[PDB]
């Protein structure tokens, strides 16, 4: 039910860790699978299909001079430490995982792109 929109999500930042870092496809696999285990858990009960903004807040993933303690500890199981992720994901990046959407903003003033939407 949470499935696909956690899948985009976690697909996003495993991209962004390929394409600026050089992860290995097979170290991000295993940091996918990881990943969208530790999201699902986290948001079982926070997940509410037909009021897709409630709980948004919860969810949202935020980076900046704080790493989301998710990410850090997630990515830290799996080879990848903290001052690995401040240089290999944008400085400022906040990534909001709904109910049929998922959405992220790069930067304060970025624009909000849409990735999945159903």
């Amino acid at each position: 039910d949470m499935l696909p929109e956690i899948a985009a999500a976690v697909g996003f930042l495993s991209s962004l860790l390929r394409t600026r870092g050089c992860v290995s496809e097979q170290r991000l696999k295993v940091f996918s699978r990881a990943l969208q285990d530790a999201l699902t858990d986290h948001y079982k009960h926070h997940w509410f299909p037909e009021k897709p903004s409630k709980g948004s807040g919860y969810r949202c993933i935020r980076i900046n001079h704080k790493m989301d303690p998710i990410i850090s500890k997630v990515a830290s199981q799996i080879g990848l430490s903290q001052p690995q992720l401040h240089r290999l994901l944008p400085s400022e990046l906040t990534l909001w995982v709904d109910p049929y959407e998922v959405s992220y903003r790069i930067g304060e003033d970025g624009s909000i792109c849409v990735l999945y939407e159903e």
